[PDB]
């Protein structure tokens, strides 16, 4: 196509991690769910809405590590751009029961910008919250959702 | 306008029946949210943000019926009267279940039979929230679609 | 960029008010998540696509007036419109645990066709439940979703 368009959503259960003594030897402990990534939710849901809009599926199919986000990123691109696409424009919202990250926003940009290769123009990063309430608000997690516009380059 | 936007969000809730015997005479009994449909909701979510991006409305608005491919194909026919084709579609699976990449395909090839379009104008994902939320609870399933119409 | 697209989300979780008595002083006693504006969440999503099409941030970032939704959203179509935007069309999706609310949705198109300064026509508004399910399902608030595609002026 000459334009097509992306979504993406993901979720970041919060878990942690204890040193633990079993068996007189040292051992990590996890509590939580247990996460395969960095846990980029931003990321993650870009990553997916930029795959789907070249129908490429979704992040669970760009290496058959993964402790990088901005590696899958990176490599969706790549992908993206094998079929002859490159990027219109993307919009980030990402929902958390948390208050600044306005200073972080730019930076954000600026990175997504810089593995999209595109100009910082056409990333658009929000954060906004539900208010105390579901499992974001309660604080169990975060979650992000987002778009993306793909045109023939 | 000749390229044209849409959004769909769709729930599931899981229920369930059981036989009981009330007075001699066995009657079914619901429990859960009352379904009204196959549940379907890929494809739920795929018809309002078709019928969205028109400004058609939502799926409420088509018959004033279960299956859902029937509504889908509705929404497309009515998206066509207006001169819109599919641009492309992408749908999200919300749910707390393993394997479903194995019908994803599937799902495609149906999807695109119905918006008379090529299935590889149509992306279909699953995603979790990794045991959170409704969803995570596995109380029932969602999906959001987003569909892009081009002018005919 | 001759067309762009963007992603809102917004919540209201619902807060009381009860009159008390205090020191021989009446008193209002609010209960519940503290309201900032008139929690119109069908506004404050597409204000937030709007906005983020445009790679001009959220909705909070217009005033530094934000009693009155559809101020805001005027002032944010005034921003886009000023980088050379106009509405392409949008398509607004609430979620809530309500029913009777399709005979007000037309009424609503109208307003937002009225601030963004475009047809009706251009404009789409649905309403959808979880099923019971969720904090909109449980009835604590009511989220809405939106998405927008902006169009070269
Ligand atoms: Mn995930
Ligand atoms: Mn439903
Ligand atoms: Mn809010």
């Amino acid at each position: 196509s000459l334009i097509r368009i992306g979504h993406g959503f993901d979720v970041h259960a919060f878990g942690e991690d204890r040193p633990l003594i079993i068996g007189g030897v040292e051992v990590p402990y996890h509590t939580g769910f247990i996460a395969h990534s960095d846990g980029d939710v931003a990321l993650h849901a870009l990553t997916d809405a930029i795959l789907g809009a070249a129908a490429l599926g979704d992040i669970g199919k760009l290496f058959p590590k993964n402790a990088d986000s901005r590696g899958l990123l990176r490599e969706a691109f790549r992908q993206v751009q094998e079929k002859g696409y490159k990027i219109g424009n993307v919009d980030i919202t990402i929902i958390a029961q948390a208050p600044k990250m306005r200073p972080h926003i730019d930076a954000m940009r600026a990175k997504i910008a810089e593995d999209l290769q595109c100009d910082i123009e056409q990333v658009n990063v929000k954060a906004t919250t539900t208010e105390k309430l579901g499992f974001t608000g309660r604080q169990e997690g975060i979650a992000c959702e987002a778009v993306a516009l793909l045109i023939r380059q």
